């Protein structure tokens, strides 16, 4: 359905997002 | 339509694995 796969999709990229936000975080630390 | 929705879950999926391996690396290597 639908609906369960549209959110699936806004779920993944939220936490995608989150992961991107923590890669940044840690370049920062890198350099 | 359903089938262009489970393929953007995949290509999400795919990502966000990618992303997870990349915060580990970065992790070990930083703190």
């Amino acid at each position: 359905r639908m609906k369960q796969l549209e959110d699936k999709v806004e779920e993944l990229l939220s936490k995608n997002y989150h992961l991107e936000n923590e890669v940044a975080r840690l370049k920062k630390l890198v350099g």
